[PDB]
């Protein structure tokens, strides 16, 4: 049931951000959510290339460095580049085909465009410090360890697709295929929408910035320079982002767009409370791995953890939920001279 | 049976552009075709954006237009913004569920993307120059000419979409639904994918290129300078775009590729033909509606037809298709100041 054009007439500016009329004519004149017009204007304002940065001397750096900390370096690169991978085609694939006004549609490909330049920043760095890109792409497939930290993400993504697709398909009911019956509820796709929506504001919200502050540790003891700069741009542009997800979230929740979403989203609640610290509890196990082999003089498992539980608090505050961990103090301050 | 990172360990260089297992890793280090990647870096040194360009003396220029030319110079614009809006949306929902090497995956969203900063654009345009920009966007959706070219296309692409969906959920087979039997066959699917192609390769190396005429045609005569230059960057994106899909189609129907679609391609051959040679005729008809209230300096009915033809032959030789009409020269060789 899903159409490219709509061949009717309506008024977009009384359309909900998801589930009603497909999207047919694309306009910036005016918008039903002023935020997101905002949103594409200052990620435009923002594009930066990859290629450009000089990243020369990452590689002497790179090979002075003592193993352990090649490890440390080199496993952050890796996890970073599958998120990367995933947030390129996902938000396209699973969102796109859900969205009804004009301001959301174009901001999540700016939000996606945005992600492949990242991704095309990793391989800028990775050529220019390993002498061959395809061992370091070939492991990050395999070794659990990566896929372990990262797994249910993929996941989320792949069951809204395919509920998506059978209520395009058939349409809302119980239906029988194939002799066996299949159900399809509009309000059960809703709740896997919320749930979507929340794992992603945790993987750019959390997962993101805690590795961030493996990447500015080195460029503290004055290393690593060129990976540096281009962090810093990332994350400038993460920031953008998490703001998207949030008020996506928040306005859902405010049932001000959808009255049916904040009735769900009520329902959600204790299962998007367990999915942030879930995702919590993966960065810390992460460390394990990270730190295998040693640690260094300002960044080890305890430090990483205790920045894990200090972001999460903030990012779950910012969508109206319980805190899970104790409040404390910023345990790595120095992060604040990087970012903004 | 679609997944946003497959698991599995496989040679991106060895999986062919369509239907093998989805993209994992977004890697840029290497690649099967080239091409894309070229395509890709070229887009990304274009970036441009038309906030940055002066269009304060449109206005004055359009009032004072005759009322047919008014008809000409808008008419055109609406088109023009019905199929970026269409082609910023669909290349991304149609194509990334079914590519299965990394270049092509992102070339197909930066192109896309590409797409949106040329439907901004329009809008810029638009409000600078009639002061109740709603009118201009309604009609898009419901002008019953403009749309004697909307469902076609959007055609071509539903009809692609709906089928991947039935594959990906139940497969290859003879399958019941709601007391209803559905086949579903991959060679039917391969089809239906060559058609999109050819039908998006018309639209992007014909359909756009007789309204750059149109609106050069007011440049010609030092009117509508702030479209004219807007129009020029829009042009040289197209180039990159038509590049692409001319690619495609050339390698998926030498064999190369894929032996099934070359055995499919030859098969189906009168059917392209006639789909190319449709298109010609309703940018034909469309030029006759154009010009149905007196026409302009530099353009009529018969100058833009002839362009139709000769634009048509060059592109269907192109992807290997007799040519439906008789060889001659450019009618109109001023042209070529505003494109290459
Ligand atoms: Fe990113
Ligand atoms: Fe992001
Ligand atoms: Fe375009
Ligand atoms: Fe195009
Ligand atoms: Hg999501
Ligand atoms: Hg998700
Ligand atoms: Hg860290
Ligand atoms: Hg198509
Ligand atoms: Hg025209
Ligand atoms: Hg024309
Ligand atoms: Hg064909």
């Amino acid at each position: 049931a899903y159409t490219t054009f709509s061949q009717t007439k309506n008024d977009q500016l009384k359309e909900p951000m998801f589930f009603g009329q497909p999207v047919n004519v694309a306009r910036y004149d005016q918008q039903k959510y002023d935020i997101f017009e905002k949103l594409i204007e200052k990620q435009l304002s923002f594009f930066w290339r990859p290629e450009e940065v000089d990243v020369s001397r990452d590689r002497i750096d790179y090979q002075a460095l003592p193993e352990h900390e090649k490890h440390i370096f080199i496993s952050n690169l890796k996890y970073q580049t599958l998120l990367e991978s995933i947030q390129g085609r996902s938000p396209n694939v699973a969102l796109l085909p859900l969205i009804s006004i004009p301001e959301l549609e174009t901001w999540v490909e700016t939000w996606a465009f945005s992600e492949t330049i990242h991704s095309r920043s990793y391989t800028h760095i990775i050529r220019n410090i390993v002498n061959d890109p395809s061992v370091v792409f070939d492991d990050i497939v395999t070794n659990e360890q990566i896929q372990k930290r990262a797994e249910g993400i993929s996941s989320y993504y792949d069951e809204l697709i395919e509920m998506t697709s059978y209520w395009h398909l058939l349409g809302e009911g119980t239906h029988t295929v194939n002799g066996k019956t299949v159900t399809v509820s509009l309000r059960e796709l809703k709740k896997k929408l919320y749930l979507c929506l929340m794992s992603v504001n945790a993987l750019e919200a959390i997962r993101f910035y805690v590795s961030f502050a493996c990447s500015f540790a080195f460029a503290e003891r004055e290393l690593m320079e060129g990976n540096a700069k281009i962090i810093r741009l990332i994350a400038r542009d993460e920031a953008l982002h998490l703001t998207g997800t949030q008020h996506m979230l928040n306005l859902l929740r405010s049932g001000a767009d959808d009255p049916e979403m904040a009735e769900i989203a009520e329902e959600c609640k204790q299962e998007c409370y367990d999915l942030f610290v879930q995702a919590a509890q993966q960065e810390k196990d992460w460390a394990d791995y990270l730190f295998r082999d040693g640690s260094m003089i300002g960044l080890n498992k305890d430090i990483l953890c205790q920045y894990v539980e200090y972001i999460t608090n903030i990012r779950m505050q910012a969508v109206g939920l319980d805190l899970p961990f104790n409040t404390r103090s910023n345990p790595i301050p120095w992060i604040n001279t990087w970012l903004v």
